[PDB]
DNA sequence: CTATGAGTGGCCCCTGTGGAGAGAAGCCTGTCCTGGA
DNA sequence: GGGGCCACTCATAG
RNA sequence: CAGGACAGGCUUCUCUCCACAGGUUUUAGAGCUAGAAAUAGCAAGUUAAAAUAAGGCUAGUCCGUUAUCAACUUGAAAAAGUGGCACCGAGUCGGUGCUU
């Protein structure tokens, strides 16, 4: 016997509940055969249970790691197209020049030559820091001095300025509102620069000079004056960098805000500070030349600082002045955001088709790459195509017959009641006609009161009309056909339907391109057609948008027997007058036919793909793939028996998916059969009914609050389409034994944390390069986790190296997965095992589960932590009593209900004690939390006598030692609880390890203990 | 007497801005139209 | 939020 | 009942590409005086290079944190197969009966 069942979803963002049902709304039981060398060979479970698991996360992140790749790559780039440049010259000159700079970073031992990087000596590096401190000082001295400088030292500016181009936000070259315009670049100049009057083409290195004197002298002023008036604090601000002061604003982390509210009440008492205090309200005092304003600087200024010294250093240096216009590319070369990357095909994300199959350079990347066919290709992959006609793409937002077909489908419906008439008359084609080349060709808006005081009356000689089917004035216009008369100023050409292609053409070629030059290069066909004065006009108008339908479905297909376009149709139809909305479905014409036709039957949809397919975010995806695969699975657990009834815009994708999966066999006239069908329903209802029950939902105590939810949707579904049932239900709900599950994943994303830490003595620390020792140079620390392996085999220990048997779990990071995948064996023996029983290995990813005495069960978080692997149970009239209490001053009802409640609060107060012990008893049997849990018994006691409403609250706050995964801390009225962390993963090498199907009905159980026995 | 492990408590986590385009979703109003019952 | 690491404290086995 | 379309307005979200500004680490930027040293005092502090997930080969001005992944068997992978039910009670499920 088949028996009826169905089954109910409550999908979460994290949650997925899952219940099957019988007709009388019962769960039922069954006994699981369990696999493995344990004595536990089968366990009977409730059919009802959920899973728990990570949020998915969208590619934001990734895509900005992306383009911060990108940045870099082409930045490191345009430095080493600048150096292959100055090669030539600089191997006469000094040959290591370039082989310092690279290897500055190694320390003096790894160094080949000497360690200073400018001249490889000690007294020349000291004069040129004497005589330019900073690289301003250089900028502002190539710039004013005439004289001929060393080649080094121009490389190093220029590296400079490349290495930091600034935006390119501002375009072109840097009446009265132009004079206003004028004036607001000024005031951002004047932001940038700060130096006003001196004549120099490059203020930005005046601007810095003149704030490196001012941090200068405002330095000595400060200094003096606390030695003078505070020398005790002199140490602490100048010389103790763990603090805000000047050591830890220039030597420390301290930034400029930390700096000025750490100085700001210790000027507040000396004297003199009148002037200090003013720049620390302007944050003028003591400035760095690296902060956060300086992102204002447009890129023109550093093009004028290039153009500056290249100007003043070409009469010395011919290859200077020979490749200016290479450089000048350099500095200004900005790939185009509709191009796309540079590759040759093996790229998911590029676009871009090549002329030719030369490297790209940025002297050469118009010529090689056909820019317009890449815009061309770069609007059309982005858009969509028409649902009737997969095949097409969509016609321009402001196509003329677009137009077109929107003013006649809008005029189609129009009813007209004039006196006499006895009902409403729709309007002929001549009359539509008349109207559109009457009003909307001459007003680019028409409304009610103009077609009746224009059509109506002047026309047709109706003094009183009645208008139907549009409130207030017609939606559609033609603006485009207004522009168009505007520029063209040719009625007849158009209004010619032989031009109807031509008009076409131009609307598409303005809506693709965004660029000018490739628009009048298009629209030179048409040349002859229109006067020079047009065309440049022409060149000037500009649209968006993009339609939902392609000019095939309009004007593209005729009917068999008629022939008439779906123009044709719209401009008259008869007395039908049928829309495009009737047309396309009208059995005595062939458009649906065509339709049809032109529907593809499409192969079955990946069940990856089309949930890859819809609009929303890649976490609902997870869950609705999780979700199907929980709907396969229990359908195979119950002998592939197809269910009655399932109850849940993602609500509509579940619905069409399900029927999709269930609903295969098509019926003697081939219509699918609905052997399953869909239930949609929201919370609010099953909310109501809850409160009307007293079937309260607390979201704190455990997580069978979502199983109970699933089964009370699939239970008010079946009720709403079709004394005991809630007895039932009550059983339900106190019902202990619930499947639990947290999906295991294979951890993914960072190696590790992106904090680079000093250097220090210890394991730990992760090399940055493969030459670079950590001791030497730091690096990362605390690298992810990306699952565990059990090894089983013999370890060196100790100063007599003798091997010693060993049974432990090494933790895998992420970095060096595919190391480990490659040869296991050999990897393990690179860490020093030896002897490996290959047999044994056993690869255990993150929340990988463990049971322990009388039940204990911890969960794998990482290497070496754990998770509290237990859930709380907890009868069923505690939790009532907890909401009401909870509740207990927020109650929103009849006042006899409020009362009634209030009084059942009081009665039952004695629960608080029964509350708090089993909660300890819970403690001291799985949590082993001895100190925190004295703490909490201390604390029990030492407010007993708060109101209730405080007391349950706070209650609340303790089921967070009781809740699953990783213990948190929580504050209980007054008193703080700290998290208990567990350290210490020995005790499970010798637990039992589980595995649990995707719902945890088939399970195997693997004894450890056995594994390895000697 | 030194090295090994076995808790305990405490602190740590890269951030900020611009432009272009395309798409989707929801809500509201009006005109509506098609499939079924 | 949640895991890792540092510094500190203490028992241990050789 | 659902769907679909046009227009207008509002709001929210999703995806791709082009950019800019910093920060971090390490090194360089002669520390001096007196005192054997511990140490005390003095002087100075704004800048510079490289890397910014280890790297790979398809050697490109490309790709590397999205997505996906219980266990066994087959399959390179994709993909496929692998485990009884009925009744009674319930503290992490247990008990009863039949076939296999």
């Amino acid at each position: 016997m088949d028996k009826k069942y169905s089954i109910g979803l409550d999908i979460g963002t994290n949650s997925v509940g899952w219940a099957v049902i019988t007709d009388e709304y019962k769960v039922p039981s069954k006994k699981f055969k369990v696999l493995g060398n344990t004595d536990r060979h089968s366990i009977k479970k409730n059919l009802i249970g959920a899973l728990l698991f990570d949020s998915g996360e969208t590619a934001e992140a990734t895509r900005l790691k992306r383009t911060a790749r990108r940045r870099y790559t082409r930045r490191k780039n345009r430095i080493c197209y600048l150096q292959e440049i100055f090669s030539n010259e600089m191997a006469k000159v000094d040959d290591s020049f370039f082989h310092r700079l690279e290897e500055s970073f190694l320390v003096e031992e790894d160094k080949k030559h000497e360690r200073h990087p400018i001249f490889g000596n000690i007294v020349d590096e000291v004069a040129y820091h004497e005589k330019y401190p900073t690289i301003y000082h250089l900028r502002k001295k190539l710039v004013d001095s005439t004289d001929k400088a060393d080649l080094r030292l121009i490389y190093l500016a220029l590296a400079h300025m490349i290495k930091f181009r600034g935006h390119f936000l501002i375009e072109g070259d840097l009446d009265l509102f132009l004079a206003a315009k004028n004036l607001s670049d000024a005031i951002l100049l004047s932001d940038i620069l700060r130096v006003n009057t001196e004549i120099t083409k490059a203020p930005l290195s005046a601007s810095m000079i003149k704030r490196y004197d001012e941090h200068h002298q405002d330095l000595t002023l400060l200094k003096a004056l606390v030695r003078q008036q505070l020398p005790e604090k002199y140490k602490e601000i100048f010389f103790d960098q763990s603090k805000n002061g000047y050591a830890g604003y220039i030597d420390g982390g301290a930034s400029q805000e930390e700096f000025y509210k750490f100085i700001k009440p210790i000027l507040e008492k000396m004297d003199g500070t009148e002037e200090l205090l003013v720049k620390l309200n302007r944050e003028d005092l003591l400035r760095k030349q690296r902060t956060f304003d300086n992102g204002s600087i447009p890129h023109q200024i550093h093009l004028g600082e290039l153009h500056a010294i290249l100007r003043r250093q070409e009469d010395f240096y011919p290859f200077l002045k020979d490749n200016r216009e290479k450089i000048e590319k350099i500095l200004t070369f900005r790939i185009p955001y509709y191009v796309g990357p540079l590759a040759r095909g093996n790229s998911r994300f590029a676009w871009m088709t090549r002329k030719s199959e030369e490297t790209i350079t940025p002297w050469n990347f118009e010529e090689v790459v056909d820019k317009g066919a890449s815009a061309q290709s770069f609007i059309e992959r982005m858009t969509n195509f028409d649902k009737n006609l997969p095949n097409e793409k969509v016609l321009p937002k402001h196509s003329l017959l677009y137009e077109y077909f929107t003013v006649y489908n809008e005029l189609t419906k129009v009813k007209y009641v004039t006196e006499g008439m006895r009902k409403p008359a729709f309007l002929s084609g001549e009359q539509k006609k008349a109207i559109v080349d009457l009003l909307f060709k001459t007003n680019r808006k028409v409304t009610v009161k103009q077609l009746k005081e224009d059509y109506f009356k002047k026309i047709e000689c109706f003094d009183s009309v009645e208008i139907s089917g549009v409130e207030d004035r017609f939606n559609a216009s033609l603006g485009t056909y207004h522009d168009l008369l505007k520029i063209i100023k040719d009625k007849d050409f158009l209004d010619n339907e032989e031009n109807e292609d031509i008009l076409e053409d131009i609307v598409l070629t303005l809506t693709l391109f965004e660029d000018r030059e490739m628009i009048e290069e298009r629209l030179k066909t048409y040349a002859h057609l229109f006067d020079d004065k047009v065309m440049k006009q022409l060149k000037r108008r500009r649209y968006t948008g993009w339609g939902r339908l392609s000019r095939k479905l309009i004007n593209g297909i005729r009917d068999k027997q008629s022939g008439k376009t779906i123009l044709d149709f719209l401009k008259s139809d008869g007395f039908a007058n049928r829309n495009f909305m009737q047309l396309i479905h009208d059995d005595s014409l062939t458009f649906k036919e065509d339709i049809q036709k032109a529907q593809v039957s499409g192969q079955g949809d990946s069940l990856h793909e089309h949930i890859a397919n819809l609009a929303g975010s890649p976490a609902i995806k997870k869950g609705i793939l999780q979700t199907v695969k929980v709907v396969d699975e229990l359908v195979k657990v119950m002998g592939r028996h197809k269910p009655e009834n399932i109850v849940i815009q993602i609500t509509k994708h579940v619905a069409q998916i399900l029927d999709s999966r269930m609903n295969t066999k098509y019926d003697e006239n081939d219509k699918l059969i609905r052997e399953v069908k869909v239930i949609t329903l929201k919370s609010k209802l099953v909310s109501d009914f809850r409160k009307d029950f007293q079937f309260y939902k607390v979201r704190e105590i455990n997580n069978y609050h979502h199983a109970h939810d699933a089964y009370l949707n699939a239970v008010v579904g079946t009720a709403l389409i079709k004394g005991r049932d809630f007895a039932t239900v009550r059983k339900v709900l106190s019902m202990p034994q619930v499947n639990i599950v947290k999906k295991t994943e294979v951890q993914t994303g960072g190696f590790s944390k992106e904090s680079i830490l000093p250097k220090r003595n210890s394991d730990k620390l992760i090399a940055r390069k493969k030459d670079w020792d950590p001791k030497k140079y730091g690096g990362f620390d605390s690298p992810t986790v990306a699952y565990s392996v059990l090894v089983v085999a013999k370890v060196e220990k100790g100063k007599s190296k003798k091997l010693k048997s060993v049974k432990e779990l090494l933790g895998i990071t992420i970095m060096e997965r595919s190391s480990f995948e490659k040869n296991p064996i050999d990897f393990l023996e690179a860490k020093g095992y030896k002897e490996v029983k290959k047999d044994l290995i056993i690869k255990l990813p993150k929340y990988s589960l463990f049971e322990l005495e009388n039940g204990r069960k911890r969960m794998l978080a990482s290497a070496g932590e754990l998770q509290k692997g237990n859930e709380l149970a907890l009868p069923s009239k505690y939790v009532n009593f907890l909401y009401l209490a909870s509740h207990y001053e927020k109650l929103k009802g009849s006042p006899e209900d409020n009362e009634q409640k209030q009084l059942f609060v009081e009665q039952h107060k004695h629960y608080l004690d029964e509350i708090i012990e089993q909660i300890s008893e819970f403690s001291k049997r799985v949590i082993l939390a001895d100190a925190n849990l004295d703490k909490v018994l201390s604390a029990y006691n030492k407010h007993r006598d708060k109101p209730i409403r405080e007391q349950a609250e706070n209650i609340i706050h303790l089921f967070t030692l009781t809740n699953l995964g990783a213990p948190a801390a929580f504050k209980y009225f007054d008193t703080t609880i700290d998290r208990k962390r567990y350290t210490s993963t020995k005790e499970v090498l010798d637990a039992t390890l589980i595995h649990q199907s995707i719902t945890g009905l088939y399970e195997t159980r693997i004894d450890l203990s056995q594994l390895g026995g000697d």
